[PDB]
């Protein structure tokens, strides 16, 4: 219409179509760039109407080929929502509603919206699927899917290349992990203090001191600092690993 970027109706399906394509691409990360484009042309020919150009599909493929970053984490995630874990709503920082204009797979700029604390327990970590709170300090409390002996923690953020302004300044920096013996404790035990490295890999794993046998089902992620973003901090995914009791 105007060509203006705005929260229009065209914006709706275009976002819906985008990460619908993305969840399909991971299945063909081991396929040729030529083979991938042919398949993508058929999911388009499964719902979309127009027979897309031969290279236009190929370009979406080339673009989608770096919305993928390797996930080598094979450990059980006891903070995974679909596994039975949940974010304790009343025990989280106030959700900060923020948005960023970024380029989608189709080249069209889209407003990407920040979500509820729930998404930090969700595997989808595409740009925007993160929970933001105001300032460099915040916290989220998670009830794990099972009572475990915590042994490690995994924190990930979007890659720099897909991040707003190609910097990662909104990523958490120094953080602490707390364990709560029950849901009725509100006297946390400090499991460990770490720092998410902005210059490191998107996915980073941190392990605790391996001699304390304390058992937990409730865990707090407390962000102490971020990587310089003066307005907010957002978390893409928080994982909790350990041994089942
Ligand atoms: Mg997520």
């Amino acid at each position: 219409r105007s060509g203006l970027l705005q929260r229009d109706e065209m914006h709706a399906q275009l976002q819906e179509l985008e990460n619908k394509i993305l969840t399909k691409m991971a299945e063909m990360q081991g396929k040729s760039a030529r083979e991938a484009a042919a398949s993508l042309g058929q999911i388009l020919q499964k719902e979309g109407i127009v027979g897309v150009t031969e290279e236009q599909v190929h370009r979406i493929v080339k673009q989608a080929l770096q919305r993928y970053s390797e996930d080598r984490i094979g450990m059980v995630d006891y903070a995974l929502e679909s596994g039975g874990a949940s974010v304790i709503s009343t025990r989280c920082s106030e959700t900060y509603e923020t948005k960023t204009a970024l380029l989608s797979l189709f080249g069209i700029p889209l407003w990407y919206h920040s979500q509820s604390p729930r998404v930090i327990l969700q595997p989808d970590v595409h740009p925007g699927n993160c929970w933001a709170f105001q300032g460099p300090q915040g916290f989220a409390v998670v009830r794990l899917s099972a009572r475990i002996r915590p042994t490690a923690v995994t924190l990930e953020h979007v890659p720099k290349a897909l991040s707003p302004n190609s910097t990662i300044s909104s990523a958490p920096k120094d953080f602490a992990i707390f364990g709560f013996d029950e849901d009725l404790q509100q006297e946390g035990t400090l499991l460990g203090t770490f720092a998410y490295d902005q210059d490191g890999e998107p996915i980073q794993t941190f392990y605790f001191q391996a001699s304390k046998m304390a058992t937990y089902q409730v865990v707090e992620l407390r962000i102490l600092t971020n990587w310089g973003h003066p307005e907010y901090t957002c978390i893409y995914r928080f994982r909790v690993h350990g041994e089942p009791a």
